[PDB]
């Protein structure tokens, strides 16, 4: 409840306090974060754990099936925001496999509101309907998450935002990954770019993999 | 730390993981629905797990600058009512922390460009009380704003047709606005805790009232 | 200049209380519109004048190419208040040919903050790119301007207020049509649906008899 | 009328001007752009074209409930942006109307469902000039919250990244807050024109003070 949770920030607080009281001051040092991740709300493991970046290196977004929606005004006040201002080398989009938004999408199931968000899902589902048809039936939805990813990545690099920090000049990377619920294991999906160019060739390269693999 | 740093932390936490406690993914496994939405900013300085000591998988999880929840912000609302109408979470935190970039570049508009847009919502704010923080001893305006912020955002939260109607189907859901500071961590209830439409006018008012009285 | 439009506001006023002091009368009869219009910010020909509607039978939205994204709430906020509330029997969405926000989409010009917008017209043109490619290249800015209508269409026929909508049974009815400014006649891009299911239905061979014609 | 009707309608009147005035179309195919940009409310109860005496084309329009220009509405922004910095309009009018059911539903909130989430934004005006319209001989707080509502509109439009970038680019936009009755359909200028940064945050106090003081 949450008298256990603020019962835990005293005790996790007051012990740093003592062990490591320099730890606060650490966090005290002004320190940009150089990584943007935007992932789930599910959230099923923390990014930091994931990855062992510790807080402060890290700028954070979470929606509902970590989209990059072209006209979603949050997540692209988030992007540029820490592109234009933190200049964060790095912008990461990560999904995970058994998502309940990717799900959701899916076995479209009358959830209210929230299916107006996940109608891009949908949208993703058809445009790959021969690749995803002509696969298992358990494998679909797991490779659906991966599209998805990529498809967002795609999105955010074609955001007027990172074509306007490319063309101008500035290093900016982006990346999509995924991981299961199983091993905790990052998947690269391999559609990094660093350019408006790469972004092209890699978004072309990762989706006609998926139908070789 | 460059990218590749990153894959090879996970790829050799994983792997001791899977060796010493496999019995970590075997709790993700378990399909345990989460009981709290929380709604902190992109910042992020502190992530709410340590904060909370919550183990993964326990909170539902939105952020973006200054932890706002606009009255027409789909993005936040879609969380929210997944969350609540979906999951159904029984609490919904919206956190805040002293010293937020996005809080003090809403009352300095330093023309950060398309960001300053949604300070905006900030900056109504920062106007909304200015005889509060008139009155304010300067250097304790921003942590002061910082604090309305949350409050007004509750606010917001309460009056979305998303918790309006919950709370008249009669579901239990409790509202909370929290803060902490980079030197304990330590979070602060700002006291604006509200379980149901009356107690959300109340509580409200009496949360405001408490700073522009003390 | 708008000193102007005041001056005809005035003039244009003082004559209707003269020869029709009636005419503010029937506007003063609250008549709740029974149809909702959504089309193009262009406005090239005002909704009225192209179908001799009057004022207040037309409940209007207007955005730069007329779009209805799966997630614009200002959009989805004047579809579900038009339904649920003004209960209109008809939802119109009208595009024109010419459109500037249609072109600028293609002509992919570096145009600022608008650019974002116009992606969901960009996924458009790819989604259709062997149908738009196996024609003349003066006839796919036109064809896109209709398959435009037809996607967006499709979005708000999904939208949870319209599936909601049909599903308890209410009477709606949405279409989608286009005009060019050589003769301002509508065309009938026939995706009329009524239901859930005409909807896919009415989808599909709107697609197809396009690729046929 | 029935949908069959009003394409017999079109059929007609397109005929006729085909025949009768080809000039119509002459005029229309002569790319011109617009000068003027409108933001009104999706009620249209009497078209801009009338109210202004505007020929077809010569005016950008945008139309959503209560004519809202809220801080963060991508739709309504982008139309101002591409207005602004691509048609270069040298106007732009907010314009509401006496009688709204936006501004009507948002002081007392029906439960009309989503759209209730839009009209908060209403509603925080409403409560912002709590005194104004306590002040007031209720009968006539609907219509002052409705001029109230377009002034707030335009107080956000000129603080939109879109407009502060392009005066300080010393472009020359002026943008103007109006309403209307259907008694009468005169236009009543609620004097918060601003035509700069300076005259706006002048202007827009200026304009409320009129009314807390008249
Ligand atoms: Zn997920
Ligand atoms: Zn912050
Ligand atoms: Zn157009
Ligand atoms: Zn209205």
């Amino acid at each position: 409840d949450i008298d256990t949770l603020i019962s835990n920030n005293a005790l996790w607080s007051k012990m740093l306090v003592e062990e490591d009281p320099g730890f606060f001051e650490k966090l005290a040092q002004a320190q940009k974060p150089r990584f943007l991740w935007i992932g789930c709300s599910d959230s099923r493991v923390p990014a930091e754990r994931l990855t062992g970046l510790e807080p402060g290196e890290l700028f954070v977004h979470r929606n509902v099936a970590n989209l990059v929606i072209h006209t979603d005004l949050n997540c692209l006040s988030v992007v540029q925001y820490a592109v234009d201002v933190l200049e964060v080398e790095h912008i990461i989009i990560c999904g995970h496999y058994g998502c309940g938004g990717v799900q959701a999408a899916v076995e479209n199931p009358e959830l209210g509101l929230i299916n107006n968000w996940l109608l891009h899902i949908r949208d993703i589902w058809f445009k790959h309907s021969s690749l995803l048809g002509e696969m298992p039936q358990e494998r679909r939805l797991d490779t659906l998450c991966e599209l998805n990813v990529m498809e967002q990545v795609y999105n955010l690099g074609h955001s007027t935002i990172m074509q306007s920090a490319w063309k101008r000049g500035q290093k900016v990377t982006i990346h999509g990954w995924a991981y299961g619920i199983h091993d905790g294991l990052l998947r690269d999906l391999d559609v990094t770019a660093t350019n408006r160019e790469t972004l092209e060739q890699r978004y072309r390269h990762g989706i006609s993999n998926l139908k070789l693999k």
